């Protein structure tokens, strides 16, 4: 029916939050939200699954991980992912080399998006419009020699990962894909998505 704007669709469909460090990451990077809008909703897509990709995990009181959705995540446990994606430059590598320097894990060259305290790597996280092995091999070639492992998702349901470890458990894995069709959905449903699939 009728053209949406993808400025309200944005503002509608995701949490301020998360709207908010979009925002200050398009700005620090010198990039106009209001201009750029299929990127500005791609930033947004891609920080909700860094922030849905740790959502749960912990490591318990035995220190092993555990799923525990309940509003109340008991003190003892130690969230199991630090996120990286959305602090601003200076703070991102204040947390990677603190990381680093901690865990005896290399220092790697790009900001990645997590870090997961169980397998003791950093991951990088993509989300795409194509073909998930195509973008795969893109992200592979900025890593280089890599123990930064990938784990790419499209908005039709496919999953690539390094080494074919796809590190979370099916259910979480399919509340992010199920986000991802309904964010499609939705751009549809506005006479968004045509647009939006293209621009990658
Ligand atoms: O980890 C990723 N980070 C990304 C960051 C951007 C980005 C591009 C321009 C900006 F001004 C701000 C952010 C665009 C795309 C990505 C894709 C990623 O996987
Ligand atoms: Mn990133
Ligand atoms: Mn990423």
């Amino acid at each position: 029916g009728p053209l949406g704007s993808m400025e309200d669709f944005v503002r509608q469909c995701f949490n301020p939050m998360i709207v908010e460090l979009a925002e200050k990451a398009m700005k620090e990077y010198g990039e106009d939200p209001k201009i750029e809008t299929n990127k500005f909703a791609a930033i947004c897509t891609h920080l909700e699954v860094c922030f849905m990709y740790s959502d749960f995990h912990f490591i318990d009181e035995r220190g092993e991980s555990i799923i525990v959705e309940s509003g109340d995540p008991n003190a003892l446990l130690k969230h199991r992912f630090e996120i990286i994606e959305g602090r601003d430059r200076i703070m991102a590598w204040t947390v990677v080399n603190s990381i680093c320097n901690t865990t005896g894990v290399e220092k790697p060259k790009f900001l990645p998006d997590l870090y997961d305290y169980k397998e003791n790597r950093f991951i990088e996280i993509g989300v795409t419009r194509r073909e998930v092995h195509i973008y795969y091999l893109e992200k592979a070639n900025k890593i280089k020699s890599e123990k930064t492992h990938i784990h790419i998702f499209s908005f039709t349901g496919e999953e690539m990962a390094t080494k074919a470890d796809y590190t979370l458990d099916e259910e979480s894995r399919a509340r992010i894909k199920t986000r991802l069709f309904t964010i499609r959905q939705e751009m549809a449903s506005r006479s968004l998505w045509d647009s939006f699939r293209q621009s990658e």
